[PDB]
């Protein structure tokens, strides 16, 4: 069902795929998370093991607060990927 | 239908796809510009990234004010090239 | 849809992608001018340090400041193609 | 979208370049700018030290003085290069 | 629809080409014009920039100034045609 | 639309470009300016350095002051061509 | 748009060219100029230094002083040119 790479099918199994991936991947994250958040402790505000653990911290939530316009972005890429192929199939089916 | 170049069928084509094409690109053109909107913050009025970032935005709305133009001249096109089409017709047709 | 080199369909696509590499332009540079910033701190108002710091950051600031007429006048480039392929139809359309 | 080496998308990414290298030559400078105040220290105003170290830190504080004025002509740069891109445009378009 | 060289389609096309001409010249010299009335600005009434930038402004003035003489010249030769026109045909005609 | 060499569309295409080169110079020869004037300072009214530099901001001053005739002839000049070729026109065409 | 060597685009062009060098070379001077007076020193009115060094810095003052004329008679060369070209167009046009 399709022209030439075009398949509407294989296009929502992709759909499937990617979804369910991105899934598992919020999944695994949020626990491993926690189980960051346990371990690490809070020293006191200004001893030497906060001077030596405050901006690791930082950095981790630095990052996190980087997901998801990454998140954003990949998911408009599946829209021009879907009309591409509408373009392409109206270009030479008539 | 038509006498050397000029197809009526193949105008509408045309047309169907310069619409479908416009309107696509509207599309990703406003969703993309919602997550640029979402990702960068005000910081303060006077500081160092107000100074940093503030003639970025300004040269954003400055080019997306030049786009309303650039598709009314290419809305205008069309009526000049379905004119030389009607005018070749009658030419040689008598 | 055209005559030698002018293709609305083109034209609408080369649109299509001057506005989101625009946008992704933006969208970086701001990004990393809130990095910069953050950065960058403020020594004192007359020791070493701001001697050594101040004029960097007044050339960032001119810099940045040219940027907008440059997206003016690249704005305005499109309009200039765009007659220019209007004036071509109509030269030998008739 | 251009003529013969005219691409408004290239010099689009070409202004992206730039920008985002000055961003990371700003930043670079200042955080070493930064070491290097720290390191020197201000031995007394008559001693051995201040006679041979003076000198030094004047060349500093002038060369980076003299930063500014090449940024700025480096931006001016931009400007003439997208001037004569339109010009040219236009003197064969037509 | 003539007799050696005067042709009234032709004539009207070519009314077509220059008035058209004309309102795109018009079009993106009064887009220019803001650009540059943007990025100057206007220092000081005395001080070094004022006596380096005044004259300059003055000449933009006055070339502009002398314009629309240009084109009232230039749509007067327009009837010095036609009127050519009408007496060559009126000559052998008869 | 001409008898030999003078034709209306391409008076009118060299106007443009004339205008669009005129206001290009202005541009770049104001934002230079500035630049100029930011970088050069007043030491003094009497010492060594003003005497090194006086005649040169004098000189400056005197060749942006004649400028404007030079516009001014520069805009003459174009009456002339114009009225050339309407006599040019009325002399062979009847 | 001239006759035989006379061309206005290429005038502006080069009274552009002209405008940016003498700007350049004002710009490079002053700023050179700035360095000699700093680096020179006044080591007494009468000792042997002083005869070693007053007649310099008097041709240095005197070499400055004739600049500014010499500046003048530049400008004053292009409205030689623009009218020899004035002269030239009206000699054979008609």
């Amino acid at each position: 069902f399709g022209t030439n790479g075009f398949d509407i099918p294989t296009i929502a199994i992709a759909l499937l795929i990617v979804g369910v991936i991105i899934g598992l991947s919020g999944l695994i994250l949020s626990i491993f998370a926690t189980a960051t958040a346990s371990a690490i402790s809070n020293p006191s505000p200004g001893t030497l093991a906060y001077n030596l653990t405050h901006p690791l911290i930082n950095g981790m939530v630095s990052f996190f607060s980087f997901f998801p316009t990454l998140y954003v972005l990949l998911g408009v890429t599946g829209i021009v990927l879907i009309a591409a192929g509408i373009i392409s199939i109206i270009m030479e089916k008539f």
